[PDB]
């Protein structure tokens, strides 16, 4: 870990906890320095205010307070802190797509995109729009991480949760798998399986993953992953429209997926990719992405009930994550590994939210 930096306490609590995984932290920092503290299509103030709007969706005062203050240090019109109504209209057209990216990103559709790029008084460029989707999706994923890891605000420990044998059954069930049409059905099962200043920076403040305008549970339309992967499509679209951070996203996703230490709590010497794949592929399943190679039954085999709850809660309702919830799962796993799960899920989530919105753009582009 980056002990010296972490306890320097010249970087915020969020960044401290990321330090627990230096190989992720580097890719994390590059994107964060970029989005918030480097040139690019939108002015600093706008990038910080966009960050507020995304953070607001999960009532995440860590990121809202933070960005309010950056917005202010960077000479933002302090009147925008009184609510969206005072923001410029261009920045408010973003609310619809902000909401959806946060909660139901599968609902993003060419019309939503065509709304922004609709040539009017102040219009979004694709360059600007892409930066904003990266900004929105980033502060969402960082809201997950913030509640997920119990990250504490700076104003007066750096988390209320981290603090800087079924385990051997799990290692067995991993073994068997690595030793090796109803796959379309197992997906539909797993997907359907069910588990206040800020308000003036949002629309529809109660819109969430779950729909309370329909009886029964929420399950998003199944989407065949390989109609529009990051690898084949979304990356290419971003490096054409927001190159300087297209690569930093492809690098971050790569860094989170492939981050292993070959450790699985007590044990050295293990290949965990099966288990990592299962966390990844599940979270995508929660947002409706079905990979046609995956035996989606591997999920229930490998991810315990409490993990799935925490994961889904951090992904879909991070506001509602709690200490109980945090300890209740993987009782015997190291804290660091708890944090690792957060990395996996934030990147998995961000990628889905993006991919839906990129696909939306690629649709309006035709
Ligand atoms: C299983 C775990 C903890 C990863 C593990 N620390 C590893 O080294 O691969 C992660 F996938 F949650």
């Amino acid at each position: 870990g980056l002990e010296a930096l972490m306890s320097s306490g010249r970087v915020d609590n969020l960044a401290v906890v990321m330090g627990l995984h230096p190989d992720y932290f580097t890719s994390f920092w590059r994107l964060h320095y970029l989005l918030l503290h480097t040139d690019g299509p939108l002015a600093s103030s706008w990038r910080h205010y966009i960050a507020i709007m995304a953070a607001a969706r999960h009532q995440c005062s860590y990121l809202v307070g933070s960005h309010m203050a950056e917005f202010l240090q960077t000479g933002g019109d302090p009147e925008w802190l009184l609510g969206l109504h005072r923001a410029p209209e261009k920045l408010r057209k973003l609310s619809e797509i902000n909401k959806l990216l946060a909660h139901r990103p599968w609902l993003i559709t060419k019309e939503h995109i065509q709304a922004l790029l609709k040539t009017g008084e102040h219009t979004w460029s694709l360059a600007e729009l892409i930066q904003a989707l990266v900004l929105l999706t980033h502060c969402h994923s960082l809201s997950s991480f913030v509640f997920g890891c119990g990250i504490l605000p700076e104003g007066d420990p750096p988390s209320e949760q981290s603090s800087p044998r079924d385990v051997e059954a799990l290692m067995e069930r991993m073994q068997q798998l690595q030793e090796s049409e109803e796959m379309e059905s197992r997906f539909e099962l797993e997907k359907s399986e069910s588990l206040p200043d800020m308000l003036c920076f949002v629309e529809d403040p109660t819109f969430g993953y779950e729909d309370f305008t329909r009886r029964g549970a929420q399950a998003p339309p199944t989407f065949r992953a390989q109609d529009y992967t990051w690898e084949d499509h979304g990356y290419s679209l971003i490096q054409r429209l927001y190159p300087e951070g297209g690569q930093l996203l492809d690098e971050k996703f790569q860094a989170a997926y492939s981050l292993t230490y070959n450790t699985i709590a007590m044990h050295s010497g293990v290949d965990t990719s099966v288990l990592r794949r299962a966390i990844w592929n599940y979270i995508h399943c929660v947002f409706g992405i079905r990979y046609d190679d995956y035996d989606y039954g591997e999920v229930n085999q490998l991810l315990e009930r409490n993990l799935k709850v925490y994961i889904k809660t951090v992904a879909c309702y991070p506001e509602k994550t709690t200490r109980r919830m945090y300890n209740l799962f993987w009782r015997h796993f190291r804290h660091s590994e708890k944090v690792h799960v957060n990395l996996l899920l934030l990147e998995a989530r961000m990628q889905a939210a993006l991919l839906y919105a990129l696909r939306a753009i690629t649709r309006y582009m035709t």
